[PDB]
């Protein structure tokens, strides 16, 4: 199950592919001043509307570091420094559900060659299983995605699919331990989806509903 | 606040804003790991001047946002730097390169204060504006940046006029103040010569859509 999580422990990170601590040292009006910050990747998301079902698509999945979060706003100190050998087991740990977020279909930009619109379509595809072409794809916008502590930027399309695209089982990739949930997001739902507090979720969600509505949902009406 | 001089990157051990953490955990019997970053929540604010009909933003300069600039023009300025110090940028961007454009915001780092408070105190010192918890409007609250945060943050939103404009902002002891004006705010989101955050595309699509039509 996605939301069954066991052992959830918390151990110290010396390195990691994802994320690589710095400091910038710099003078800002003849000031010394030194910044903390996080090289990381930029990424795409893509925001599916299917016309055959008149519903958004969106994907759900266990995300480790939403689920620390969680655990430690519940009980405060779950986070305190490892200072040990080897990870601290969580006491208590919350059920993985308090993990599980729904976003947009998304993806790293960390594949050689591929453009950003190829991103997005391979993410459908393998996130999904919906056949885009890049092509098929809009620009909905471009930004800064957390601008305190790591400069990486995020690029967000928006296509329209059918229910004959969706010729993949979706899912991600099972041999890299992903497992990820399609979710059909009926339109006569999703704002109030959107505004419920009770479902984890992204602002690239919440925007991409909110931005759907009121741009392309009028010019189908 | 654009003139940004002799810009290096160093190391960073030990910090109060990023802490990196490992996630052990077992999903369906399977072993796994996931590196993270312990980070603080956050609130952000976005405040209608009617009396001007203006949207408050806040602009400044970003580290991290210049330092990602400098390794998309220069790939590689960004490697370990394996030195006994900094290693100078050469060659590095002008500072404009770091200037965004955001909502008002803040950290919930201090005991004592709400989230509607943190947002107050925010709007006050960084943007002039007094304002009350029971002024704001919660907006939207969300995660920004799952893959490697966790972090939770609550966007407010409240209508103010000049009467409530008591202070000067602009920070503590490099913030500057903009008001954009309603006419031109669509297309100053869309403008993509402007850096600017998720937050200011959605409170602009947001106030668009769902405030500024029944206005007046
Ligand atoms: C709406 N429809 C949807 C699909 C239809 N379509 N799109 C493609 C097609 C082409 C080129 C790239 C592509 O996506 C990637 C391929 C590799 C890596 C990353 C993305 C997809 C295609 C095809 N190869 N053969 C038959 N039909 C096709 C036309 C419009
Ligand atoms: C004010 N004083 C002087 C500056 C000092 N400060 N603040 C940060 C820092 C951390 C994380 C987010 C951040 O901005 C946001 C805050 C809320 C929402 C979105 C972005 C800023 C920081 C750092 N990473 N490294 C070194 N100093 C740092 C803090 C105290
Ligand atoms: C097999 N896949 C599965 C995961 C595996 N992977 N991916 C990340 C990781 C990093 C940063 C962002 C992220 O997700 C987003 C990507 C785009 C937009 C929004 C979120 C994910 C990661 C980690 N931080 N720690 C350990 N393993 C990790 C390797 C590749
Ligand atoms: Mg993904």
């Amino acid at each position: 199950s996605m939301e069954r999580i066991e052992g959830a422990s918390v151990g110290r990170c010396a390195a990691s592919p994802y994320l690589r601590p710095l400091t910038l040292h710099y003078r800002q009006n003849g000031a010394q001043k030194s910044w903390d910050f996080m090289k990381t990747h930029d990424s795409v998301t893509v925001l599916l509307f299917n016309s055959s079902r008149r519903s958004l698509v969106l994907v759900k999945q266990f995300r480790p570091a939403v689920y620390a979060g969680e655990v430690e706003r519940r009980f405060p100190g779950s986070l305190a420094a490892v200072d040990q050998d080897g990870p601290r087991e969580l006491q208590p740990a919350l059920p993985g559900s308090a993990g599980v977020t729904v976003e947009l279909c998304a993806g790293l930009v960390d594949q050689p060659g591929l453009s950003l619109e190829e991103v997005a379509c391979k993410e459908a595809w393998e996130e999904c299983g919906y056949h885009l072409a890049p092509s098929d794809l809009r620009r909905v916008a471009t930004y800064w995605s957390g601008v305190g502590l790591t400069g990486s930027r995020q690029t967000m399309f928006y296509t329209e699919v059918t229910d004959a695209q969706r010729s993949g089982p979706g899912g991600g990739l099972v041999e890299e331990g992903e497992l990820i949930e399609v979710v059909h997001l009926p339109l006569e739902g999703a704002q109030a989806f959107a505004d419920d507090p009770d479902i984890p979720k992204t602002l690239g969600v919440i925007f991409g509903v909110s931005w759907f509505l009121s741009q392309v949902a009028p010019n189908l009406d």
